[PDB]
């Protein structure tokens, strides 16, 4: 019993983590076989930031500009090129830890695990949601460009994320491991402002789920709803529109506590409508929207 | 920017992990050295933790009867004994993956990072705080025994925590690695109630500091008090006394923010007196306390 906000064991990325330099820049890179990604921005000084042309900076840099450690052992670079915003450094040497691997771009509402790296030496981990406007709400000092966001499904780590920015609002935006920014954000320091942050509706509904399943049912009412119904409820809160594709993705839960999805929904319409009344939920004053369906299948039957 | 609930970096544990099988029991194991460390009641049956006699049980136990499993590959067990709560299983093969460690018994309200594990396998990673009352709210389903808690200080890892047990109330007591529980509990299936769960208030204060770091500002009012004033206040919401011990720990974050500590805990009393009138404090809708002082000064300043 108990249900926390749970990442994924990170020793399998730790083994990955390198630092990369290049001129006065230090960030993390990602090393996997003999490829080190790391975020293309680190050919940049903070003037460069305001205005990067990056092809025209890259022209200016060699494979020796790039300087690679891997714990206090230094990587002899034998290629590079920019990938979207990522540069791909080839190195002479595999990475001996390298796990099972496949870089994925999740969709919004998806969670992940970061591991906070510093001059290539991991210092936390926590898990993170894409955000409906594309933003994650890290934890994120100067020097931590390069970390990368992951899943794991048993012994193949899924990386989705690698950080490189922060917006003026102090939350975060990074690319897949293809160098492909989450939405519509760009790796130059001007005026980039978020959308809307909305709440991921069936995340919340997954964690109420998981309320009920460890015993927190003071919130389950006497009503049911309809999708359509809820979704005019949702759309006033700032929530996700539901579909019935999140319904059946809720089917598990469902099945497990023979709540019907539909009264979860008209248990989360009370609680928007009504508030927590100085209440908690697994010991949260608001409805917690960083478990997805999978997390919560997940955390309560112990999959390692 | 951004502050967040992170745990240290798992790898140096989940190289630690082993399965332990007495008979039909699986739990976990720490594999520090030659040495395999697990909850003793790995020996019982659900039927024995009713009332167990521990040294009546182990009389009827070799070294062969100890199952342990590092990966696929079996550990050869050459003695055993048990130690308080523990069992200590040496084997013939010292952990090549031992890392520097250490065995502290933490005081209550000190954080540490649990590396859930079923079947000797690492499922999940959070951080946790040792509650006024010796109990923690983690997340342990069946087989997570002998999951472990732990800070990283560098390249040490000091070892705080084995799960040994759920209270009836779903929250946890376990032991340090030398075998003593935490608070009152015993390793029995009987009525254990745990005490009054106190507001760890310094590490609200510290989480407080986090938040001026970090740009959440509202909160902070044109008040100021005393500790007796400020303790009269905490006492009425179940909050620890604050000692100038506290107030001690508390001074390089008010250095770097400007804030007397005493003016931060009278923007707590107002808070407690007030609430948070449907506002948040770094993305919470209570007052955190699972963030000490040391682990504000590390998140903010990206220790590695
Ligand atoms: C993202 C991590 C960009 N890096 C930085 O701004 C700093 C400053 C520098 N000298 O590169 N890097 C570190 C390691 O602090
Ligand atoms: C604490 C983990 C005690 N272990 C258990 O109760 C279960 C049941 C068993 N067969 O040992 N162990 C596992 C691995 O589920």
């Amino acid at each position: 019993s108990g249900f926390r906000k749970m990442a994924f064991p990170s020793g399998k990325v730790e083994g990955c983590m390198v630092q990369v330099t290049c001129g006065t820049t230090t960030l993390n890179g990602l090393w996997l076989d003999d490829v080190v990604y790391c975020p293309r921005h680190v050919i940049c000084t903070s003037e460069d930031m305001l205005n990067p042309n990056y092809e025209d900076l890259l022209i200016r840099k060699s494979n020796h500009n790039f300087l690679v450690q891997a714990g206090n052992v230094q990587l002899r670079v034998i290629g590079h090129s920019m990938q979207n915003c990522v540069l791909k450094l080839k190195v002479d040497t595999a990475n001996p830890k390298t796990p099972k691997y496949k870089f994925v771009r999740i969709q919004p509402g998806q969670t992940f695990s970061v591991l906070a790296c510093y001059n290539g030496s991991p210092s936390g981990v926590y898990q993170c949601a894409m955000r409906p406007n594309f933003t994650i709400k890290g934890s994120f000092l100067n020097g931590s460009c390069g970390s990368v966001g992951f899943n794991i499904d048993y012994d193949c780590v899924s990386f989705c994320y690698m950080h490189h920015m922060e917006l003026p609002t102090g939350v975060h935006a990074g690319t897949d491991l293809e160098g492909n920014f989450y939405g519509p954000f760009v790796d130059r320091q001007t005026a980039q402002a978020a959308g809307t942050d909305t709440t991921i509706t069936v995340n919340v509904l997954a964690w109420l789920y998981a309320a009920v399943i460890n015993g927190d049912r003071w919130f389950l009412n006497r009503f049911t709803t309809t999708l359509n119904d809820f979704n005019l409820v949702a759309m006033k809160y700032n929530y996700e529109p539901l579909t019935q594709d999140h319904v059946d993705i809720l089917g598990p839960l469902s099945a497990q506590t023979g709540i019907a999805v539909l009264d979860m929904c008209a248990s989360l319409k009370e609680l928007l409508q009504n508030g927590m009344n100085g209440r908690t939920i697994l010991g949260s004053a608001l409805l917690e929207d960083e478990f997805t369906p999978f997390d919560v299948v997940r955390q309560c039957s112990g999959v390692t």
